[PDB]
């Protein structure tokens, strides 16, 4: 009642909110829940929860930064940016750390994908759709299986979302359907490599889809390797969109 006041900031779909700060608002003893732990959920490359509005009374409104350039999928399909590989694998470096940081509260995202990653106007990522603002507006073997999601699942999503930056946000398995995924991956296949994607990095997306859930790296583990990966590259190959996707 009394130790949410740190959170709440007093006297459904999101809206362009104001206060200057440009902010955007989603639209109740639960609610000061997650609001509190939500707010503890601070990183450079994961969303913030600037706070939530109750009266008088609210929606309640869930207040989160506006992020300049919106999600990172359609801002790397759109035909107006140019992209260098080593853009792209420094956008699939910023959500491993902050993937790394979420893994390491035991928070389990079990959505990630492009379209939930967000890019403000440094072009910092914010892995995003978790908490109060998650919502329907890339999943491992095991759970098409049991339906049950782990860190280790994440990881096999991160790999999807990788293989989403060097396609420039091409649709994963765009000529197989949704309902035999699972019997597409038993039949011994994977997502092909990018025409731009470097071989260590596809070698990474390998990694991130092994069949034994425990046999995946770590965030910390992809942080470090992408890290070096990312180094390699000065900025002079640029990315294009693929034809057939
Ligand atoms: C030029 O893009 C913008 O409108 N800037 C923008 N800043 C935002 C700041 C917070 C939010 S709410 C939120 N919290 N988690 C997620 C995960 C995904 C999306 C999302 C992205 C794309 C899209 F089509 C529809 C939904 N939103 N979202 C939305 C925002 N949109």
């Amino acid at each position: 009642v009394q130790a949410v006041q740190h959170v709440v900031i007093g006297p459904g779909c999101v809206y362009h909110g104001t206060l200057k700060i440009h902010c955007a608002v989603k639209s109740v003893s639960q609610f000061l829940t997650e609001g509190i732990i939500m707010k503890d959920f601070s990183h450079p490359n994961v969303l913030s929860l600037l706070g939530i509005c109750l009266r008088s009374e609210g929606s309640p409104l869930v207040v989160l930064p506006y992020m300049k350039h919106g999600d990172l999928r359609n801002f790397i399909r759109n035909e107006t940016h140019n992209p260098t590989v080593k853009d792209l694998i420094g956008f699939g470096l910023q959500v491993a750390k902050g993937m790394k940081f979420l893994a390491s509260k035991k928070f389990v995202h079990r959505d990630l994908a492009a379209r939930n990653c967000m890019l403000d106007e440094k072009f910092t990522v914010k892995v995003a759709d978790f908490g109060l603002a998650r919502d329907m507006y890339w999943m491992a073997l095991e759970s098409l299986q049991t339906q049950k999601f782990t860190t280790k699942s994440d990881v096999w999503s991160f790999g999807v979302l990788l293989w989403e930056l060097m396609t420039r946000g091409a649709p994963p398995y765009p000529d197989v359907n949704t309902f035999d995924i699972t019997v597409y991956l038993l039949q011994g296949r994977r997502l092909l490599q990018p025409e731009y994607c470097p071989d260590p990095l596809y070698e990474v997306m390998l990694k991130c889809w092994h069949p034994k859930a425990e046999m995946r790296p770590s965030f910390s583990e992809l942080v470090s390797r992408i890290s070096a990966i990312f180094s390699t590259f000065i900025g002079e190959h640029y990315v294009h969109v693929n034809a057939t996707y």
